[PDB]
């Protein structure tokens, strides 16, 4: 599928602020990826046995967690659509190393949808949020797609 420039403009712009925060972004989105649907928590060896909200606050491995998460997703967007050579790797040991489910990551861009739209209500208005939803679901698409090729679900 293909964006165009102007619905990249819109994600480029909302994900401009999370990077003013991008510690307190990713804590918000991994635990609520994880009060959401609990059994991704288990994926985590080194974060499996947090049983709050407040053990997930106040892990230091869970907050690097997230700003890996959220480095790597920033340098994909930033690309706009020319991924591929960002893909491979991630592709690579989600498949194959995590074992991670396609299901997973539409659990997680949930997720990111969710706290962008509660922390920035001001850029991330209906046009603002269709657009990271379609940078998302291409990034799935093109993730999906590597899977395959790698030997990992489809
Ligand atoms: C936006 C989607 C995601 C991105 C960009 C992302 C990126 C990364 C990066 C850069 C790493 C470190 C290097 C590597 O192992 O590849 C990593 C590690 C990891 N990721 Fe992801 N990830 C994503 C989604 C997920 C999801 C949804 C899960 C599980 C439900 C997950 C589970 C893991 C695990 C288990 C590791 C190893 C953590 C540790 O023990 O060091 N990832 N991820």
């Amino acid at each position: 599928m293909v964006l165009s420039e102007g619905e990249w403009q819109l994600v480029l712009h909302v994900w401009a602020k999370v990077e003013a925060d991008v510690a307190g972004h990713g804590q918000d989105i991994l635990i609520r990826l994880f009060k959401s649907h609990p059994e991704t928590l288990e994926k985590f060896d080194r974060f499996k046995h947090l049983k709050t909200e407040a053990e997930m606050k106040a892990s230091e491995d869970l907050k690097k967690g997230g700003v890996t998460v959220l480095t790597a997703l920033g340098a994909i967007l930033k690309k706009k659509g020319h991924h591929e050579a960002e893909l491979k790797p991630l592709a690579q040991s989600h498949a194959t190393k995590h074992k991670i489910p396609i299901k997973y990551l539409e659990f997680i861009s949930e997720a990111i949808i969710h706290v962008l739209h509660s922390r920035h209500p001001g850029n991330f208005g209906a046009d603002a949020q269709g657009a990271m939803n379609k940078a998302l679901e291409l990034f799935r698409k093109d993730i999906a797609a590597k899977y395959k090729e790698l030997g990992y679900q489809g």
